[PDB]
């Protein structure tokens, strides 16, 4: 069982990998922003409002995954929020809720999700190869299994089409 934010497993004890008691997702403590362990059941922020209703994505078509809602009346996905560069968290514990949607320009509103294929279904960020104007969508890119590796330089994220994967 893996989190669906990093995609990574991890057998931590502190951060340890919660399961919505709802929807079965799984996420790091720390990856989806939870202050602390709950004595008994653990519900995702789209299972304690709506439980019932799916609910969509403001910067991917996608719908499985981690969501926290918006400060402007809609939802979207952590992972979404945290790799489109111009999206923030309003609180950066909590990693809620996602804000600034409205500074994304509308450039990647116009791209082409090179694994979907669809255009104005979300924002798309583009591969990190220079010169290389390959976009997709986050999760897409995610589910794809397209590299995407967060690494400070003195937090970098950079993700790259299946061509430029790096060394
Ligand atoms: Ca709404
Ligand atoms: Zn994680
Ligand atoms: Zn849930
Ligand atoms: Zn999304
Ligand atoms: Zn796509
Ligand atoms: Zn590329």
């Amino acid at each position: 069982a893996v989190c669906c934010i990093c995609n990574d497993g991890e057998c931590q004890n502190s951060n340890v990998i919660l399961f919505c008691d709802m929807c079965n997702l799984a996420v790091h403590q720390e990856c989806y922003g939870v202050p602390y362990i709950p004595e008994g059941q653990w519900l995702c922020r789209r299972c304690l409002q709506s439980p019932s209703r799916a609910v969509d994505c403001a910067l991917c078509p996608n719908k499985g995954g981690a969501f926290k809602q918006t400060d402007d009346g809609r939802w979207a996905h952590v992972v979404c929020a945290l790799w489109i560069p111009e999206v923030c968290f309003a609180n950066t514990v909590f990693l809620e809720p996602i804000d600034s949607i409205e500074h994304i320009p509308p450039a990647r509103w116009k791209l082409t999700c090179y694994i979907c294929k669809q255009r104005g279904s979300g924002a798309c960020i583009q591969c990190h190869k220079a010169n290389c104007y390959t976009a997709f969508h986050v999760t897409c890119a995610q589910q794809a299994g397209l590299y995407m590796k967060m690494e400070p330089v003195r937090v970098r994220k950079t993700a790259y089409c299946d061509i430029h994967t790096p060394p």
